[PDB]
DNA sequence: GGTCTAAACGTCGTATAGGAGCATTT
DNA sequence: CAAATGCTCCTATACGACGTTTAGAC
């Protein structure tokens, strides 16, 4: 069974808290005004979304083109607002869930069926996430966005946030290099890394202080990666942590050969050609290489 | 100076995030 | 008949993941 931070942290990755606001001539205002969470991912990790609504006790899962959980419902919606406000988000999706939440409260309340409220949903949907289309912004010219949290000084509340965190957008994989220099003609290298947009770089500075170990990587998406490429840093603290932290998913099979190819690494057989062409077909079956 | 590790640097493709609204039930 | 919510379709970028070169440790 899932921990509760596993899922706090996999909703920090791949979750998202929206507000749609509708046309709609049958109704009172002219308007629709709906809150939603949902997460979606590929079909194949299907089995993580029914792991969080086996949890939750609460969520509707459909799988088409790919496998998505939401929750629209008011009684959905409650259940999503008691976790995440025991269990709270850490990146800058509490700033968009603190918005989301407040639109959620008028909206229980009743007031969204009015049009003072209905102008208040709008600064909460203005602020949150992409904000208000040219066409919303149009029809509600005079809007002003509500205020945003900046979201700072927070601490990684739980050894299973990192691993829910690092089972969406966390990647362990085999770095091989063409180098001369090498007797092989390649570098092998193990690497575990984290992807994350500029906007949480302190976070991600903050996840290299919680392992103790890791680089920060600026690209030339203006996203930021946490990668591990020491070795015994990754024996001595990545994969003890993420064996008592569980990654869930597909990634969880990649995880495993991830950690088979360190054992093989730390023997050396990476540094003769019979192990570069094990490790090789290991790499080839790993992540997009997984059928 | 020869191997090797660490990590700085490069970059593509899509699974994520985020979105909007009609249909059906209450 | 209006409010809730079930259901479905669209966009694209923040991711994941793969490759090379450089600093330097030994
Ligand atoms: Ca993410
Ligand atoms: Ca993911
Ligand atoms: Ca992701
Ligand atoms: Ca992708």
């Amino acid at each position: 069974n899932i921990s509760p931070w596993t899922i706090t942290g996999f909703a920090d990755a791949e979750s998202s808290f929206m507000l749609t606001v509708s046309k709609d001539s049958k109704r009172n205002t002219g308007w629709s005004v709906r809150p939603r969470f949902r997460i979606g991912l590929h079909n194949k990790d299907v089995t993580i979304l029914k792991s969080i609504r086996e949890y939750l006790g609460a969520g509707i899962i459909t799988s088409d083109i790919d496998a998505r959980i939401r929750f629209e419902s008011l009684k959905e919606l409650e259940v999503v607002i008691n976790h995440f406000d025991k269990y709270p988000l850490i990146t800058q999706k509490r700033a968009d869930y603190l918005l989301f939440k407040k639109a959620f409260y008028l909206i229980k309340n009743k007031e969204h069926l009015t049009e003072e409220g209905l102008n208040q949903i709008l600064t909460l949907k203005a602020s949150l996430n992409l904000g208000l289309s040219e066409e919303l912004k149009e029809a509600f010219p005079n809007t002003i966005p509500a205020e945003r949290l900046l979201v700072t000084g927070q601490e990684i509340p739980d050894s299973n946030w990192v691993a829910g965190f690092t089972a969406g957008d966390g990647s362990f994989y085999i770095r091989i290099a063409k180098n001369s220099t090498l007797k092989t003609g390649y570098q092998v290298q193990s690497v575990f890394q984290i992807t994350q947009d500029t906007r949480d770089i302190e976070l991600m500075k903050n996840l290299i202080s919680y392992l103790n170990c890791g680089n920060i990587r600026i690209r030339k998406h203006t996203c930021v990666d946490l990668v591990v490429t020491n070795l015994n840093d990754i024996k001595e603290k990545i994969i003890p942590f993420f064996n008592k932290n569980h990654i869930i998913g597909v990634k969880l099979q990649d995880y495993r050969d991830w950690c088979k190819v360190v054992t093989l690494i730390d023997n050396k057989e990476h540094l003769t050609s019979e192990g570069l062409e094990k490790i090789q077909k290991i790499k080839e079956g790993m992540n997009r290489g997984r059928s």
